């Protein structure tokens, strides 16, 4: 499922499940995973700027 305008074009399936559906799509990263599979406490729906839980990993923090 689409989350409207995101930066990089990814794929449409859960990285984690393998399938598809109400996944989420980082707006920045070539992820794509359901809010579940993420984090069960991740409650915070996606509202246009949605940046996965693994682009703070990737930072130099
Ligand atoms: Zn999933
Ligand atoms: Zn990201």
């Amino acid at each position: 499922g689409p989350l409207g305008s995101y930066e990089t074009d990814h794929q449409d399936y859960c990285e984690v499940c393998q399938q598809g559906g109400e996944i989420i799509l980082c707006d920045t990263c070539p992820r794509a995973y359901h809010m579940v599979c993420l984090d069960p406490d991740m409650e915070k729906a996606p509202e246009g700027k949605w940046s996965c839980p693994h682009c703070e990993k990737e930072g130099i923090q």
